[PDB]
């Protein structure tokens, strides 16, 4: 474990074609396929502005972290058995670092 940071335009390009597809994190971002993305940083799992979750999902309630949100996105499948993420997970770690320093970088 080394959060070796990466570049927040690296890491735009990345989110582009990876989760722009359900999700937002610019503020007006409507919820969609999943919630906003502006502001997990900080809070717990399950809270955006009136959106309904799984009960994965609200029973794990993760303070979203620098390191605790790269755990989860490894595999957010086991790390929430039942969550609505279809998605899979981002098995490389300098991809993950670059998409956390964008997406860090889109909250503050
Ligand atoms: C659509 C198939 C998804 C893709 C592609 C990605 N995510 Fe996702 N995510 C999705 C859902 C529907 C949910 C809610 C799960 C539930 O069961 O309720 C989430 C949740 C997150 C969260 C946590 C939000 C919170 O707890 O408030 C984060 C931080 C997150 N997702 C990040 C994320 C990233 C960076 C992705 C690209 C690698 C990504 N997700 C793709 C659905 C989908």
């Amino acid at each position: 474990t080394e959060f070796k940071a990466g570049s927040a335009k690296k890491g735009a390009t990345l989110f582009k074609t990876r989760c722009l597809q359900c999700h937002t994190v610019e503020k007006g971002g409507p919820h969609k396929v999943g919630p906003n993305l502006h502001g997990i940083f900080g809070r717990h799992s399950g809270q955006a502005e009136g959106y309904s979750y799984t009960d994965a999902n609200i029973k794990k309630n993760v303070l979203w972290d620098e390191n605790n949100m790269s755990e989860y996105l490894t595999n957010p499948k086991k790390y929430i058995p039942g969550t609505k993420m279809a998605f899979g997970g981002l098995k490389k770690e300098k991809d993950r670092n670059d998409l956390i320093t964008y997406l860090k970088k889109a909250t503050e």
